[PDB]
């Protein structure tokens, strides 16, 4: 490989994020996983600007209860994969809460993509890809929707990420 | 025991349904529990109105994406326990949702406790005690709010369901 970026998942439980490294890894799903348990990586290689980058991406349970996601999580990320369920409109609210962490915890130069997971749930939507769409471009991160059940997008979401990084 | 009563826990996942159960049936409590696999009861013999009623108290996961909870869950039941989470605001917005179901499943005599639980976090409730109180009573449910970690109105709760019953 010619470069390594560390990204990392973060979103509310149940979004999908494991799921979504699962998919971008292991081109593998499962409709029953169970909350994540400590910390999770896993690494791909791909191919950007004629580059090889291995893609490390870091995964963990989104709750933070009794025990905080601390700063060891994110140090050296370049990129956050912001995630969030389209069908559950709390997830979307609390992709503030995830950019707070982000300012905390993280580099000021991370590439932030927010994430609207689960968009074969077309029907269930509770969150309109414009709003989103608007909300990104008012906060400066990049936007996209995936399903990782039906394997949509995903693929693309972690190329755009790893794309822009490398232009940065 | 003079009677035997069935009574379910129903509300969405997370709200504390095996917790409120655990801590009715054997004062046992777990912050680790895992949302619920297939249906579970348990019993415990209380006194009311001078009788021994034996409650009959079900659970299962508030889940229902792939997997419906039957008619045969609510088979019998002359109590519900309609459970939501005083800290997170969609439980309470689901519990519409969760009548609606009693409506389709359960008898029509089904005696209904609303319950706000999870009381001792205060400090993050994102529902008034009396609001909710208030939509009890538009609704001809009974209302309690619990605490299944420090115990607070958890006898009680059952307590109450158990007479309402015993007097219809
Ligand atoms: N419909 C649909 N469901 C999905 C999709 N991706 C994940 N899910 C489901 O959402 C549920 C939880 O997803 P997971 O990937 O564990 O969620 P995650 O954010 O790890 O959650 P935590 O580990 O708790 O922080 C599982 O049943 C997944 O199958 C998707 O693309 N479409
Ligand atoms: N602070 C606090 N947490 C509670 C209380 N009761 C339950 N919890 C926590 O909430 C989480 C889930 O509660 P459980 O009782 O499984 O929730 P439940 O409705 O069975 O959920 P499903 O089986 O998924 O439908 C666990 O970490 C519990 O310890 C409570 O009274 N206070
Ligand atoms: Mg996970
Ligand atoms: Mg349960």
């Amino acid at each position: 490989y010619d470069y390594l970026f560390k990204v990392v998942l973060i979103g509310d439980v149940g979004v999908g994020k494991s799921n979504l490294l699962s998919r971008f890894t292991r081109n593998e799903f499962n409709l029953e996983s169970k909350s994540t348990i400590g910390v999770e990586f896993a690494t791909r290689s791909i191919q950007v600007d004629g580059k090889t980058i291995k893609a490390q991406i870091w995964d963990t349970a989104g709750q933070e209860r009794y025990r905080a996601i601390t700063s060891a999580y994110y140090r050296g990320a370049v990129g956050a994969l912001l995630v969030y369920d389209i069908a559950k409109h709390l997830t979307y609210e609390n992709v503030e809460r995830w950019l707070k962490e982000l300012r905390d915890h993280a580099d000021s130069n991370i590439v932030i993509m927010l994430v609207g997971n689960k968009s074969d749930l077309r029907h269930l939507r509770a969150v309109p890809t414009d709003e989103a769409r608007a909300f990104a471009e008012k906060n400066g991160l990049s936007f996209i929707e995936t399903s990782a059940l039906d394997s949509t997008n995903v693929e693309a979401a972690f190329q755009t990420i790893l794309t822009e990084i490398y232009r940065i």
